[PDB]
């Protein structure tokens, strides 16, 4: 038998690092979760016992902590960026470094309508994510992305015209509720080094903000005629407002909320026009998946 | 042996409501989680698997399902109100129902700057809660609270002063990070019954939104001395400015985030007054708790 | 505004501890999670911010390393015992101690049919409490109990007879599934002290193996009339056979597994008896409770 | 733009089967958790609001209990071939089907030394796995796997003689505690369909009970020198007695138990050959992985 792949590291590694202004006052926060993993010459530890050739797991956490210290770690495309460059430029023998960063939200509070110097409250379990490839010879592979964002409308959402067979129980309807935790990662050109991505940097906060805004907007906006067509309108948009954009992959739960029936009880009426109080359902749920492209 | 106690009903009911302004076209949603436990003379359904005398948990369900549909859910003191006094009323030998609400945040988008009519996001975990305790003769007691309100301030905590012995290795500090996920429930004057519940209705909105502006002022403007001296001064104003209010508990963990020493690296500086980055830690954690009331 | 009552100390303390046999080589793990909430004259803490009068919770941590190497950690009984009366002795103002034991499941593994020296798996996520309540001048209370025991029966269980209104939808049945995640806990009678916690060490163990050998024997073969009467039984056996118990008492969730009517696809039969395939329900659940003592 | 990949369907949907004996009225239960996502000539649901190629999720979730309730459940790996052949046959625009299930365990309870007929005990959270990918054309592709096999041994594990430079603090040592939860995956030789799929079903049970006790006989003896090293045995082992697996992919949490130094405290030692008590690690944990093929 022989060693087809490998790769070791050190995974969930939280940071909080903190900036002091010296002239306002004013502190901002940062808070992520890093993974990092490294491909190379390391197939003798795996059998020869050889450990000649490991980057200790802890030495990665180290490593870690000291970049995060003498760099910025915002846009954390950059930070990712960077940290995986070290690896492979350090080590001879180690060829690729695998990056993943999970932002947590710190938003700075609002005390009597005015920003508050130092204090800060997660105002939502909503992700901001990076996963940083950095191949020797290859460069800088970057997938940015939103998770946990999760949304609810009340109307506007039909699903009629499915193809109906004897599998089929499900009614068409035109007016649902949709409810969805949004998923959603754009993949950047190929990088050529740290240069290049230091040249783009003001691009990676700009770009997140305009995925948010157009997932936002659309979902709120769109007279949906299913998941499906709802969330190709996102991703074309976002291609169109981002040129460095190669492609934009959406996952969306569809979080079914069913009519409850109550009209064995008084002859209550809570369906279709008359309904009210719905069921959330934990499981099972619909699972719509697409990825979008320039042609 | 004897049955000392004993109660049983319906737990992790999801109900959504949905209300719709015919002439506005504004729609308002309300999630929620509710548990209904009953007791009573239901003693022989253990003893001697006399079942006449147990409202199924299935009926307990479908009644919570009704009385959301006939009744406003808002705000959930009332809405648990009724929906105890409906079963100490409606089963002659049941003498108590205790119902637990949590509330779930749906928040309307603001989508280029105005306000949607029917779309929504999940805007944080924090939850709103209600314990009513419906006792057949004693009237309507009830805690309500907010919980999973996680907030961080990067300064003006302190910690010194504190009794050293042997068992004694942490050091007096005068500047630290103090992050908590906040617990703060406020306990009303027993009520006589519905009626009394009603006359209070618009107090019930009013009170939660002081305890949750009080709590975030008081954290992030305090120069904290410990979260016992923080956590105290919010319930003191609380109390203040409610009359209806008997008791105020808070229960805060003390979420740590530790210097990391890198010295041994290049003389690096991370600690003291040059501590950046910190490692947030999982676990152990500190965890205060007090309950104030009126002297 | 008074402090009407206050306690305060370190959750989620994380301890293994090893034993090692000279003789035959044979080691045993033992992991637990440990809490330790102190109560005392520690008001002006809050109200003074005078921390003269804490002990740190971080010394607290410590102590709880510190007593597991000096003392046994099982039975958990008897550690809670020693570790809640340190803090009473060593501290003047310090009058009672709160300590919650989790213990986590470490089986020794079976290899080739030979237990193994010194290798171990996680063959549950069930665990083994205690809740340790040390006051001042009133002894010791301790409570024990079994959590996360889970099971199923595919048959011999029944529900009918219940109450039927016009809230009742409820089919009687005489066959169904019966499923629950069982948390069982029982009371001891208050002890004097450390000395009479040790002199009925033993009981502990045994106490434990006994409450769930009567809880899963009773379980498999009760022609359940219900989750109430079956649980009656478990309570009224472990009374029977440790006089030492003041109390038992059962929390049992009632996990429903749904039939599923296929009927509309090709008379396919799967109701009643000829029910083979089940859809199980995440939520809602039952909830039944009882505490059972002497006469 | 343009759409590169698409996939959807019905994901964690819960499904459970009984099986009677009518002879020895012995029962047995089977639990899963099933995911199938399809896809094929569905982009104009996408770009065009075209339904009329979506077989609806629900009737997905339909298909799922209908298959079931017709065709035995186990071994997983031949109830998910079932499954995704049937959407590819069925119908013609979906010319791939993937289909994912988790089991749960549900064991057979002893009573009084004796198996009981239909009472079980979930005596672990260890999962079964199988992904399935049906490609029209391509056959059947199905990687088994096992997760959630936690285990820990307290000695005979080193980690000594790694890389060592500017960014490394760890100590080498001879003797640690070595924990994990196991995730293995073996990928078969690709299937022509379903009948060369059936004339292997007796291998599925076999392979997945020689990969379980491979992996535990192997950690429990080897004296390892890393994770690595281990895990590399293992493969190697599972490999050579089943031809019909192609690839062994493990991937291995090292989940820390650091030493207490305690000798601040009177002397007390409590490292090295004295460590008797550790401090579980939630936080951070090394990640090894690798995959191992036939040379
Ligand atoms: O938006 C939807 N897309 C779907 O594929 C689907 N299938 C359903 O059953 N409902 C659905 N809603
Ligand atoms: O605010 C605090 N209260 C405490 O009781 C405490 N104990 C610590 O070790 N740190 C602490 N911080
Ligand atoms: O064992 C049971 N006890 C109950 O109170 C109950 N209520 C149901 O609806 N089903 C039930 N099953
Ligand atoms: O088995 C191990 N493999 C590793 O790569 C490693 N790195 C550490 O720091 N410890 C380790 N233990
Ligand atoms: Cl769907
Ligand atoms: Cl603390
Ligand atoms: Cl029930
Ligand atoms: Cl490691
Ligand atoms: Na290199
Ligand atoms: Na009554
Ligand atoms: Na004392
Ligand atoms: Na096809």
């Amino acid at each position: 038998s022989a060693v087809k792949a490998a790769r070791y590291g050190k995974d969930n590694v939280r940071v909080y690092k903190v900036h002091k202004d010296e002239k306002t006052g004013v502190q901002t926060v940062y808070e992520m979760t890093v993974c990092v993993l490294l491909e190379g010459e390391i197939e003798t530890s795996y059998t020869k016992a050889d450990n000649s050739v490991i980057v200790a797991t802890d030495s990665i956490k180290n490593t870690i902590y000291i970049t995060a210290k003498q760099n910025p770690v915002t846009p954390p495309e950059l930070f990712g960026s960077i940290l995986g460059t070290h690896f492979i430029e350090k080590y001879n023998h180690i060829h690729a470094a695998h990056v993943n960063i999970v932002c947590h939200r710190w938003t700075r509070m609002d005390i009597d309508g005015k920003p508050h110097p130092h204090s800060f409250i997660r105002d939502s379990e909503e992700k901001r994510n990076v996963q940083v490839d950095v191949v020797e010879g290859k460069g800088i592979d970057i997938k940015s992305s939103l998770s946990g964002l999760t949304v609810l409308k009340s109307t506007n959402s039909q699903f009629w015209g499915f193809l109906r067979d004897e599998y089929t129980t499900l009614k068409e309807t035109w007016d649902r509720i949709l409810s969805t935790d949004v998923d959603a990662t754009w993949q950047w050109k190929n990088f050529s080094g740290l240069q290049e991505v230091r040249s783009h940097v003001p691009k990676f906060d700009a770009t997140w903000a305009t995925a948010r805004e157009v997932t936002l907007k659309t979902f709120a906006e769109d007279n949906s005629a299913s998941v499906q067509a709802t969330m190709y309108k996102m991703a074309e948009q976002i291609l169109a407002r981002q040129q460095l954009i190669e492609t934009v992959e959406y996952s969306l739960p569809n979080k079914h909320y069913f009519e409850i029936d109550l009209s064995w009880h008084k002859g209550l009426q809570n369906t279709g026009k008359n309904a009210e109080v719905f069921a959330p359902q934990s499981d099972p749920n619909g699972l719509i998946k697409c990825t979008v492209g320039r042609s």
